[PDB]
This record gives C-alpha cells, sequence and structure tokens, in this order.
C-alpha cells in the first residue's frame, strides 16, 4: 500500500531534465563551493617539471529543483542518488598534461532544501617551474587552479567552502616518510580574462613543500671527502720516483668520471645551474692546481743534464728554511786519468743531490702550503653549513 | 504455456529502479560482508615507495527488495543477474595510486531472501611506508583499507564476514617461487572521522611479508671478500718496487666504481640508510688505511740522500725482533783518492741497505697486525650472523 | 511483401531477455566447449616471472532459445547476430597481471539448433614460475587456466571440444624466427573447490617452450675464450720485469667489470642462480691463482738483500731438472782494497744471477702445470658439452 | 503555471535529429571558424621526431536548426547544452601518433541565431621532422593540420576567426622557464586533393620554436676546455722519463671514454650529423698528433745502442737555436787497458748526452708549435661566437 | 510545411534493424573493397621483432537497403549518416600485438544505390620476422593482412578496389627525413583455411622498406679506425722500455670496453649474427697477433742472464738484411784481476748490445709484415664496399 522512501526518488527523477544549468532565473549565477586536501606527495620529475600529487576534493552547490517537505517523506532530509542523473559542472584544473586516472563513484547527497555534494579522490600529474638554485635544501612553490572551461563569471562562481586560515594549516592527513613535506596550501580567488567581455573565475591553491636533503647530502659528500683524503695521503711520497704522476693522474681519472657520471644524475635539469657544480668544479680545480704542482716538481728533480743552481736560488733557499715549520810517467798519468773521470762523475752526483734537496724543500713547502688551503676550503663550507641552520 | 525461470527474472526487475540504497525503512543501515584473500605478490618499487598485489574479493549484503518465494518459482533458490541492472555499494580502498585494471564479471548470484554476493579479482598498485633498515632481512608491514567514499556510518557499515583467525592463517593459494612470502593478513574495523558529525567505517587489513635474500646476500658478499682476499694477496710483494702503488691505487679504484654503480640499485631508496652502507664504508676504510700503510712503507724506504738511523730506533727494532713470530807518492795518493771514492759508495750503499732491513721489518710487522685487524672483522661479522640465525 | 532474413532476426530477438542463463531447466547446466591455438610467443621476463603469449580462441554452448526451423526461413540455418543480444558466459583466465588489449567482434554465429560459436584472439600477459637453473638450455612449462570465475558447477561445464592429442600437436599456425619454439599444449581437466559446497570447473592447458641458445652461447663464450688465451699469451713475458702484475692487474678488472656488468643483464632474476654463475667464478677463481703465481715468482726474484740458497733447494731444483719437458806496502795495500771491493760486488751479482736462474725455472714449471689445468678444464667442458648433445 | 528557462531547452531539442549535418539547402556547406592558442611546450623527442605540444582550442560554427526568438522566452539570449545532443563536425589533425588524452567537457554555447561554439584544452604528440645540423642553436619549424577527415569541401569549409596578424603574435599565455621559446605560430589554409573529384580543406599552424642552449653549451664546454689545459700541463714534463706515454695515452682514454658515453646521449638522432662532431674529431686528431709527437720524442731520446748525430743535423739545429724564443811494462799495459774501458764509457755516455739535449731542443720547439695551434683554434672559434652574436 | 533533407534521414533509419548482414538474399556474400596507402614509418623494434607504422585506410561496400531515388528527395546523390547506425564489417588485421590508438570517426557516406564508404587513419604496432644479416644495408620485407575474423567466404568477399599496379607505385604522402624509406606495397590476395568446410579470405600487403645506413655506417666506422690508427703509431717506440706492453694492453682494453658497450646496442636481436661483428671480430685477432708480436720482441730482449747467439741464426739475420727496405809480481796479480773483471763486464754489454741489435731487426721486420697486414685487410674492406655500390 505505501512504499519505502522511492517514493520521493522518482518524485524528483521524474522529469528532471538534466543537461540544463538548474536555476529558477537565469540572470544570478549558480555558486560552487569547494575544498581540497592533500593526501600524499607521489614523485617529482626535475627532468619533466612535472609532479604527482594525490588529493581528497570535495564541492558542492545549490540544485533549485530537487526540493521536498521532509514530513511530506518519512523525515527524510538526505538521501543518495547517482551522479549521472542530475546536472553537473565542469570544474577543470588547468596545466595538466594528461586526463588522469580516477574512480568514478556515481553517487551524490542531496539535502531537502536542494543542496547537493559531491566527494571524490583524485590524482594529478601536472607542470609547474621547479628553481633548484640551492638543490638540496629545496623549497618549491607550486600552484593548481581550478576553474570552469566554458561557463564564464555569469554562470559560475567560485568559493572556498571552509575558512582559508583552515585551509592553510591542514595537516589531517598526510602520508609521512617521504621525499617531501608539504609546508602550506595557500588559496586564492581571481578573475581570467583573455579578451573583453568574456571573464571567468579561478580558484589558485599555491602548494608550499620542503625537501630533506639528508640522504642527498651524505650521498654527495661522502665520495668528495674520501677523495680529498686520498689525495692528502698519497700526495707525502717521494717525488723522483715515477709513480706519484701515475697515481695523480688515476686519481684525476676518477674524479673524472665520477663526476659525468653524476653530472645529470641528481641536477636532472637542462636548465638551473645548481652551486653543487660549482663546488665539485672548485674541488677539480684545486685536483689540476695540486697535480701542476706535482708535475713541477718532478721536472725540477731529474738527475741527467744537470747545471749547477744559481748562487741567488740556494741563498734564499737557506733563507726561507727559517720558517719551513826511468818511466813511471805513463803509471802516473793513467793513474791521473782514472782520478779526474772520478772526480767528474763524483761532481755529477753531488749536482743531482743537491738538486734533489732543493726539489725535497720545495715540495714540502707547497704541500704544507696545500694543506693550508684545505683547511681554509673545508672550514668555509662548515661555516657556510651553521650559517644555514642558524639562519 | 508457462515459460522457464525468466518468469521471475522480469518479476524482480520489472520496477525495480536501481541506484536507491534498497532499504524498506530508511533508518536502518545496509551492512556489507567482505573477505579478500591473497593470489600472488608482484614487484615491491623501493624508490617510489609502492607495491603491486593481486587478491580475490568478495562481498555479500542485503537487499531487501529481491525476495520471492521459492515454491512459487519450481524451486528455485539462487539465480545468477547483471551486475549493471542491481544497486552496488561504493566500496574503494584508499592510499592507491591508479584506478587499476580489472575485468568486469558482469554477474552476481541472488538468494531467495534478498543475499546478494559478488566476486571479483582485483590487482592494487597502492603505496605504503618501506623501512630497508636492515635490507636483506626486511619484514614488510604495509596496510589496504577499504571503506565507502561517500556513504556515512549511518548508509553503510562493515563487516569481516569470515573470523578473523580464518583469515590471518590463509594460505589455500599462494604463488611462492618468489621474492617474496608473506606471514599473515590481520584484519581490523576502525571508525574515521575527520570532522564532526561525519564519521565512516573502515577496515584495514594489515599484510605482513618477508624476503628471503639468499640470491642478495651471495651477489653483495662475493664481490666483497673477492677484493678483501686479492688486496691480500697483493699485499706479499716487495715494497722497494713501484709496482705496489699501483697496485693499491688499482684496486682503490675497482673497488670505488663498483661500490658506485651499486650505490643506488640495490639501495633504491632516498631516506633509508642500512647498515650495508656502513659495512661497506668499513671496509673502505680498511683499504684506504692499508694503501697509507703501503705509502708509508714506500717513503721509508729510499736509497738516494739517506743518513744513518738513529741508534735507539735500531735498538728497539732489534728489541722488538724478539716478536716478529824517488817519486813515488803520487801514485800512492791518486790510489788514496780512488780507495776514499770507492769507501764512500760502499758506506752509501751500506747505509741504503740498512734502510731496507729497517722497512722489510716494519712492513711484516704491519702486514700481521693487519691480517690480524681482518680475522677480527670477518669473525666478528660471522659470528653476529649465528646471532640472527638463532635469535 | 515477404521481407528479407531480417524477418526471423527479430523472431529470435523480440523477448529474447538477455542477462539470463537460458536454459528450459534450471537442474541441468550450460556446457561450454573451448579450443585455443597457439600464433606466437612475445617476449618473457624473467625479472618480473611473467611472459606475454597471443592465441587464437573460440568457444561455443547451446542457447536452447534461439532455436527456429530452417524451412519456415528460406532454408535459413546459420545466421551472425551482434554478441551484445545474446547472454555470454563470463570465462576468464586465472593468473593475469592486467585485463588486457583485445579487440571487440561484436558478432557470433548462431545455427538452427541453438548452438551459438564465439571467435576471438587475445594476448596474455600471465605470471608463471620460471626456472633458469639451467639457463641456456632451457625448457620452461608454463600453465594458463580457463574457468567461469562466479558460476559453479551447476552451472557451467566446461569442455575441451576437440580431441586431446589434436590439441597437443598442433602446429599449424606459429610464427618461428624468435626466440622461443613451443613443444607441446597439454589440456586438463579439473575440479577447483577452496571451501565446502562450492566447487568449480577449471581446463589447464600446460605449455612447453624450448629456447634456443645459440647467440647466447656465443655472446658467453666469446669473451671468456678471449680472455683466456690473452691471459696465457701474457703469461710468457720476463717475470723480473715489473709490468707483469700490471697486465696481469689489469686484466683482472677487465674481467671484473665485464663479470659485473654481465652480473645481472643475462640471468635476470633474483632467485634462481645457474650454473654459468658457477663456471665464472670458476675461472676467476684460476685468474686469480694465476696472478698469485705470479706475485710469489716476483717476490722470489729480488736481487738486492739477497743470501745463498740453501744447498737442499739447490740440490732437489737439480732434481726436477730431469722433467721440464822501500816503501811499495801501501800501493799493494790500496790495490788489495780496490780488489776486494770489486770480489764483492761480483759475489752480489752471482747471488743474484742464481736466484734469478731458479726463479726462471720455478716460473717455467709452473706455467707447464697451468697450461695442463686450463687444458684439463677445456676438455672437461666440451666433453660435458658432447653428453649434452648424445644425452 | 509558468516554467523556468527549460521551456526553450526541450524546445529546440524536442526533434532536433542528431546526427545529420545541419543546413536548410544541402547545396550550401557548412562553415567552421577555428582558433588555437598555445599554453606550453612539453618534451621534445630527437630520436622519435616527435614533440609534444598543450594548447587550448575553440571553434565555432552555425546550427540553423537552433533559432529562438529571446523576446518569447524571457529576454535569453545564449544558453549552454550537452555536446553529445548536438551535430558536431569531425575536425581531426593530421601527423598525430596516438588518440592522446584530453578531457570531454560536454557543454557548448549556442546563441539565438544558431552560432554554437566548443572550447577544449587538447595535449597533441605529434610527428615533425627535426634538423640538429646547429644543434644548441636550434631553430625549428614544425607543423600541425586543422582538417576533416570524411567531408569534403562541399560540405565543410575552414576559417581562421580571428585575424593571422592576431594569432601570429599571441603570447597572452605561455609557460616560459622550459627549454624550448615559440616565435610565431602562422597559419595558413589550403587545398588539400589525392586524386580528383575529391577535395578537402586544410588549415596548417606552423610553429617556430628556439632552444635555449646556456646549459648544453656549459655542458659541451667545460669538459673539452678541461682535457686541454690538462693536456698542456701534462705536456711539460721530461720526456725521457716512462711515465710521459702513459700519461697521454691515459688522458686519450679518458676523452675517448667521455666522447663515446657522450656520442648519442646528445645528438639523440640517427640522421643529422652536428658541427659539434666536427669540433670533437678535430680535438681528438689534436690529441692524436701530440701524442705522436710524443712518441716520437721519445724514440730519439735513447741512449742505448747509439750513433754520433750527422754533422749536418746539428750545424742546422745550432742555426734554428737563434729562434727558440825490469819488468814495469805489464803493469802500465794493464793501465792503459783499464783506462780505454773508461774512455769507451765515456764516449758512450757522451753520445747518449748529446742525443738528450737534441731531444730537449726538438721537444721544446714542438710544444711552441703546438701551444700556437692551440692558441689559433681557441681565438678561431671565440671569433666564430662572437659573429653569431652579432650576426 | 517541407522539412529539410532529413525528411530521407529517417526513411532510411526508421525500421534499418542494424547488427544484420544486409542482403536481399542470403546465398550472395556481400564485396568490401579496400585500399591502403603509407603516411609514414614509426620506430622499429628489433629486439621485439615489431614495427610501428601510420597508414591511410578506406574502404567500401554495398547495403542494398539503403536505397533511395534522388529526384524524390531535391536531387539528393551522397549524404553521412553516423556509422554506429548502420551495419558495419569485422574487417581486422592477424600479426597485431594490441588493439591501438585509433581515433573514431562515427560518420560515413552514403550513396543513392547503396554504395557506402568508411575513411579511417590507423597505426599498427605488428609483428614481423626481421633479418639484419646485412645489419647496415638492410631491405626488410614485412607484412600486413587484412581478414574477416569470423565471417567466412560465403559471407565476405576481399577486393583490392584500385588496380594493383597504382597501390604498388604510390608515394603521394609519405613522411621522409626518417631512418627508413619504402620500396613498395605489393597487394596478394588468398584463401585462408586451417580445417575443412570452412575457409576465409585475406588480402596481404607486402611492405618492402630499405635503410639508409650513412649515420651508422660512420658511427661504426670511426672508432675503429681511430683505434687502428693508434694502435700503427704507438706500434713505433723503442721495445726494451717497459711502456710498450702497457700500452698495448690499455689499447686493448679500450677497444673490448668499446666493443661490449657495443655488443647488443646495434645488432639489437637475440637471434640474427651480422657481419659486422665478423670483422670486429678479425680486428680483435689482429690487436691480439700485434699484442703477442711485442710480448715476443720484448722478451727476446732482456740484457740479464744472456748467452751469445747460436752462428746459424746471426747468419741468417744478416741474410735476410738484404732486404729490409822485489816483491812487484802482487801488484801486477791484482791489475790482472780487476782487468779480468772489467774483461767480463764488457763481454756481457758486448752480448747484451748484440741481442738488442738482433730484437730491433726483428721489431722492424715483424712491423713492416703488420702495416702491410693492415693495408690488405683496409683495401680489400674498400674494395668490397666498391662492389656493392656497383653491384
Ligand atoms: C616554416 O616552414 C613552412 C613550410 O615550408 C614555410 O612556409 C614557412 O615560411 C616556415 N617558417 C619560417 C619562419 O621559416
Ligand atoms: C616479400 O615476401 C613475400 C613472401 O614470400 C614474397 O612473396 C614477396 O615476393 C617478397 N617481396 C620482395 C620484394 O622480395
Ligand atoms: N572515506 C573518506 C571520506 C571523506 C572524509 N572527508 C573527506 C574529504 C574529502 C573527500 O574527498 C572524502 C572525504
Ligand atoms: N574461480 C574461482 C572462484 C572462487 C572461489 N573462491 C573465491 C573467493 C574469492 C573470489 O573472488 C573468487 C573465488
Ligand atoms: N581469420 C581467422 C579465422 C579462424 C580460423 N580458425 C580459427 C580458430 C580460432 C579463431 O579465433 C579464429 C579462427
Ligand atoms: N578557462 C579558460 C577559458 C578560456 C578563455 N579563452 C579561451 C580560449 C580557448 C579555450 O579553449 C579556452 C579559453
Ligand atoms: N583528410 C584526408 C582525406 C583523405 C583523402 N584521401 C584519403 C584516403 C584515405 C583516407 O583514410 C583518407 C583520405
Amino acid at each position: 500500500t505505501q512504499p519505502a522512501l522511492l517514493r520521493l526518488s522518482d518524485h524528483l527523477l521524474a522529469n528532471y531534465k538534466k543537461g540544463v544549468r538548474p536555476v529558477r532565473d537565469w540572470r544570478k549565477p549558480t555558486t560552487v563551493s569547494i575544498d581540497v586536501i592533500m593526501y600524499a606527495i607521489l614523485n617529482v620529475d626535475e627532468k619533466n617539471q612535472v609532479l604527482t600529487t594525490y588529493i581528497w576534493y570535495r564541492q558542492y552547490w545549490t540544485d533549485e529543483f530537487l526540493q521536498w517537505t521532509p514530513e511530506d517523506f518519512d523525515n527524510v532530509t538526505k538521501l543518495s542518488i547517482p551522479t549521472d542523473s542530475i546536472w553537473v559542472p565542469d570544474i577543470l584544473i588547468n596545466e595538466f598534461v594528461d586526463v588522469g586516472k580516477s574512480p568514478n563513484i556515481p553517487y551524490v547527497y542531496v539535502h531537502h532544501r536542494g543542496e547537493v555534494q559531491n566527494y571524490k579522490p583524485l590524482q594529478l600529474v601536472t607542470a609547474c617551474s621547479l628553481d633548484i638554485y640551492n638543490f638540496p635544501f629545496d623549497v618549491q612553490n607550486c600552484s593548481l587552479t581550478f576553474t570552469s572551461w566554458l561557463h564564464t563569471i555569469q554562470d559560475i562562481n567560485i568559493t572556498l567552502w571552509r575558512s582559508p586560515e583552515e585551509v592553510r594549516s591542514d595537516k589531517s592527513i598526510f602520508i609521512n616518510q617521504g621525499e617531501w613535506e608539504l609546508l602550506e596550501v595557500f588559496p586564492q580567488f581571481k578573475e581570467f580574462s583573455i579578451d573583453i567581455s568574456n571573464s571567468y573565475a579561478e580558484m589558485k591553491f599555491y602548494v608550499i613543500i620542503r625537501r630533506r636533503p639528508l640522504f642527498y647530502a651524505v650521498s654527495l659528500l661522502l665520495p668528495s671527502i674520501f677523495l680529498m683524503v686520498v689525495d692528502i695521503v698519497g700526495f707525502c711520497l717521494p717525488p723522483d720516483s715515477g709513480e706519484r704522476v701515475s697515481f695523480k693522474i688515476t686519481l684525476l681519472l676518477g674524479y673524472s668520471v665520477f663526476l659525468i657520471i653524476v653530472s645529470d644524475t641528481l641536477p636532472a635539469t637542462a636548465i638551473g645551474t645548481p652551486l653543487i657544480g660549482v663546488y665539485f668544479v672548485v674541488c677539480m680545480a684545486l685536483l689540476v692546481i695540486s697535480l701542476a704542482e706535482t708535475i713541477f716538481i718532478v721536472r725540477l728533480v731529474h738527475k741527467q743534464d744537470l747545471q749547477r743552481p744559481v748562487p741567488d736560488w740556494l741563498r734564499h733557499l737557506v733563507l726561507d728554511r727559517i720558517a719551513w715549520i826511468l818511466a813511471v810517467r805513463g803509471l802516473l798519468q793513467e793513474l791521473s786519468s782514472i782520478r779526474h773521470f772520478l772526480e767528474k762523475r763524483d761532481e755529477m752526483r753531488e749536482v743531482a743531490r743537491d738538486w734533489l734537496r732543493v726539489g725535497y724543500v720545495l715540495d714540502r713547502l707547497l704541500f704544507r702550503i696545500y694543506l693550508l688551503a684545505v683547511l681554509a676550503y673545508s672550514i668555509t663550507l662548515v661555516t657556510l653549513w651553521s650559517i644555514w641552520h642558524y639562519s
């Protein structure tokens, strides 16, 4: 005799005639109130300048045709109806690279005063400009805007639903333990117009995210200090031996191949030039000047075809030493000849020994200077890190 | 005269009016009982913190409108009808990264008392937090939650169908011989609420999986012990020869390039720091101190420009040896000069020989110390492995 | 006056009422006869344990509602109707990783006795367990099962259509000139049941495929024999020269980097351990012991700081040689001193020469032993290959 | 009593009969006016000769059946109706590689005079010919054409809507800070015909884009000048030492491996041959001739088995030096023999010294020539860069 | 009073009853005439034996139910109707790996005599057998076949539309400046039958394409001749120096790593063995025998522990030289002893000098032989290239 609640379900859907903007008067617009909450931040692609995010989105508006009195229908205040049977605004998002992949959820709440609500999850892979000038300590500011693609300001009006301060500070759900953590989501309403007599409404959410670089800092600092330490420990071997230049060029080749294979992996971009490359270039130049010093010292010490050092050089190298911290005539003729030969050989040996001593002293002094330079570089780096840590 | 069973098929579907929650009274909610069984575990992505699983899922609920007496229709108790002609709850899964790919199966059983059942396979690629602190011996605890996205607690209520102990211990179907094997699937019912006056029901299944690391253990241990053995066998060659430093730096370069090309392949993450990296750093430091010892020994042995060793040094190096386990005057003038030259050369040779002996003794002692250190490291590693094996 | 054949097309489709299992009596089940033929085998993924295949599939069953007399309708025995207007069983395939990509073909033959047939191509990417213990000479046994996901044994019954011996030996269409060639497709009917009072029917096809490894065999054998030959030819150079150890360590580094870059490319898995790795480890160990022999020989030959060899050593090294295949007193005082110095130098030279001869003899003997070992290894490898070739 | 605006919504859609080209007379064609605006330029693939772009596209035409008087319906001039209920032309784009991914936007404006408009975003990945002859300073000219695939010139006519000069200079929306920046979008109308009696209309937009190569220029110039500088600094070490050839071959191997790993990454194509490869080949040849010079100098200086240099050679090498910037008889018999031996040794030493001096002079001269050549190459390169900068 | 042309649009579509093969008599089949034109050739995958092509395809057939007199309907001869409202044959393509991605174009021309035409673009990624025996100069012959999947020969008959000679030579549209250029498209009609009493019609188009290898030829020839030239220039340095073997092994390692990293990139297959690998193996063997010659020459020249060369060897090495292009007794006793020591040293020096001269002569002769062999190889290669160029 008396059917179930469905007695009203057809009563609203008998002659609804969807596909038309539901208003009693066409002059007034329909107002849509939206709300977004972040759930997780998926990977960000610096090469393609595109990021992937996942949000829970909700909206509501007024139908003005789905109105009924609760008392007439068993106290019924709200119900759920399929979303394909009612008018739905076309609220899209700009700077999108694909339609995306998301479920349908073909249901919507409808209240007794015409208010209709829509809840949905949605994943966006979207293009924003990424700046990686300070690559490890990045703070990215990307934007996503909601707007009606075709309806103008006289048709659809965008409202923020919740208060902006509630939206800005909302960490109710967020997947931590990832590469990124968000700082805030700042909303802003704007009016967009390319030409005259045609304007639209947009709502832009600016997402601010910060990277945690501890893994990146370790992976970028450990090989560098490793090669610096091995260069320092390999500096202290005799220079006249021919293995010094081989050791230095082998270490330089190792640094070169490491730098090349890490040249584009970490700064995966085609525009930005982070300061990490500048520090790497500085380290490379330090290795180059160390190799040049080693080559010069090796060239200075070479026993064959030598000349006695010019007095002034020895006189100031001893000065900077204050701051480092019968027919018997043929018989005697032959003996005189062999003696003179031995004196010549001894003189060559003494000249070689003096040149070797000069090379040793110069090598020690230049090693001390290089150690001081490395100390200065390391202390100024840790000083800048402390300045970052304490603003 | 009398049609087939389809005489009831239209009788239930003549004026069903799908799209409305089927209840006689709107106050009571509709209860959905669900059940999941794992079938296989596909790949897990540590870089993206996402895994892929395949389950068989079933659910059932009560329609309260598809009711009939069996006796009236040729003893018919249950039938199958297309799933697009009846109301279906929107039971979704959170922490999902895509809609996924699964067939439709447009059929459902319906019993004579209104009970309706739904069976379906489904593959989920979903985001959970992976911890790889102990990378080879991982035990991952990931979660997947079933909930109604839009209907509240007053509309849909979630029930576990089978008993929790049956669900927890269920290995009826599972594809073994993979990288992972599951331990348990723990179910838990919860009530979810972000704001007030709006609450939902969720059912969370915690999947616990364990990795079998034998392949990983072999692939990570074989090159390490290979390079340790080759370092040990290359340690025992004469130090005064110049090939020792070249051999050591070549082996160090090999270890460096292997470590760099395996630096991110196995610990494919940007947060976690497994202890395998710590052991690799320890091995690298051991190689570095071995190279430093070789360089020091090479520097100590250098025949040119030497001085006699200070007595105390020789006196304690012989002490630690207890624990290692007429005008004929011009003629004689020339002969005296050449004799003195030969004495000078012999003295230099003797000094070089003494320094070489000192270097040999020190090299042998330091080799013994290094061998003892390697023995200690290897035995403590196998000891820790045994402690893991026997708790 | 008299329409075309379509006069019967509506006669069967006027009140068909699809979506219901077409039977006059609900007690008897509907029987579906299926048939599959392979067309080509696409790539197989050993890392993901998944393969891709392409088959032509056909099935037929009885409708019992699409029945007519041919004589009444211009001799018409069979026709074609859209597949969306008739009942279609939900015959799915387990161990599938995706819904796949295949066309629709919205047409089916229907005969005058109710028999209805369905033809379709379908590509499956499906998960099976791959064993690569003998990686080049693989014979893979994978399975694919057809079953009704939701209908039970009382509803749908599976039949093989053609005889099993015809299905097993069917090479009518197959794309050869690929990486794999199939041996047989063995069908087997089974009854599946997880719980009680609920059983289903499945038809499992076991596909057996064999790999042709000639390209793999060449690519795996050529570099190995290349490095063996270059090691053999580099073995025969003087040992006292310092380039021998450099040559050996360079070749060892080359083998190491080749093995590492081919460590996971060919055995692309995380479980299996093929014997090719065992042979590679054996070759590596052979190279290691060759390097150790070279280092020992180099250490044995070192002219500086030598002692005369102990008699017994020389006495058995000559034994194993049988099987390799006035004031004139100051003047004479100075002359005696210089003569004694020359005797000392000559004695050191003779000791060095004797030690060099000992090192040469030992190096030749160990080279012969190493060559014999390489010969033994190569002959036993070709012997095992012949045993494989002739069972 | 009086319904809403929907009173006209059915009035236009009661018997619209979509699917037919809406014209009162079939002889006249329907005219579609289109407009495109670039929004961003995504990645370009030089290997596949395909690019990805994102545009906002709009079009309008005349329906001639959706006509009404505003006064009759509450002043209503325009409305919005679903796009699936009206006739829509099939305006496609050639040289497309996929259907693409874009939303639907199922709404269109309709004016009271039958004018209907359609707005949509669309992303195209499309194939055009890329020329990279001057790879860093590229100016690409690609094309995209809009045409009706099936309707001929007698049915659909294409019009540009806005004036061509407005379309050509339109930077209202464009995502800068990318790899590319566009110069202009030139439109052109054309008539297309493959066979006779069948012609179509097309509208081709030529997009002109320019690359900003600063990152590419830095990444391509820094390693090159690095290796040039290290070659120059390693040139200045003594030639008789055996480490010079090792240093040169190590640097050549480094250049070779860098060139090979960058051989196809930057010029990612299979047709074009940019001039950067020509400059790299020139640098390689310079390194090769430097290595050949080093080998020749090393061969010239070799102390063992020497002959006195032919006079003419010394006489012109001193010429080019002007531009570089009793029974006592046995006793004396033995003394004469040993003296003659010492003279022979001294003569060999003097010959070796003279050859070493010759080698040193030649090495210095060739080093000066090589430095001059490097200076010439660097100055002509910077000169060509300046010519590019100032046309 | 009199409606538009749509007066006939319903007249054909009032009771069309699609889904049935439109014929007045079921005995005669329906004939479909097809035509294909290539537009561009996308990438070809040699690893997966699959290619991607893009064609414009058209077909037409006879409906026999869409017939009208033009005079009755305002001279109307042809119109356009949606393709979903009429019967469409299921003409598919075999050897396809996916459904593909193509637009719909829901429109078809219909003429007044029942002739209906369909135009569509379509991209196929399809599997054909690729032979790369002569990898740079490939001429691939792949096939694509059009057939009705389910309708037999008694239902659908395939016709070529245009004449075969017109189809074979058709370059009206084709995107040049790619990796491939097509030679011809040969059509062929065939009858296909697996079993008896069941036959179908197929139309196979054989596409013939040729590769342009200039980029491949340059990229494969430049490093090879580079390493040959550097080997030749490094051959000419003194053999007794220890850097020769290091240079040779370094160059061999460079060739090895280049060959390995290019081992599978260019011949990206698992079956074919191109002749380029044979030439690379020949070059490797040439480098190996050069290294063996260098090692033998180095072994022959070793000053320590030498014996005088056997006369015959010197006598034929001078022969092949024709074709290369009182108590004073103790005093004299000591002098005699030292003189004898000096004679012994001089004899050893002379023996070493003679052995060095022998080694130099042999090295020069073998260098000449190696140069002649390289000349022969290069000339026969350019000769074979000329034979290819002039058939
Ligand atoms: C781009 O190419 C088209 C095709 O030839 C040409 O008409 C047009 O002038 C070109 N534009 C520029 C800026 O070179
Ligand atoms: C291509 O292959 C088919 C199949 O055998 C053959 O009939 C045809 O002649 C071939 N075409 C050419 C140009 O070789
Ligand atoms: N199942 C989660 C329901 C839910 C609660 N709050 C929400 C906010 C937005 C949204 O899309 C969904 C929700
Ligand atoms: N064909 C397997 C039917 C089946 C048996 N038990 C199940 C449990 C869940 C499910 O989705 C399906 C099933
Ligand atoms: N066009 C191929 C028709 C055909 C013949 N035999 C078949 C077997 C199975 C199938 O799906 C299709 C077929
Ligand atoms: N929401 C942006 C609406 C808009 C303004 N101008 C446009 C031009 C083209 C287009 O597709 C869209 C638009
Ligand atoms: N817009 C191109 C129309 C066109 C002309 N000739 C064709 C041939 C085939 C085809 O699919 C299409 C066409």
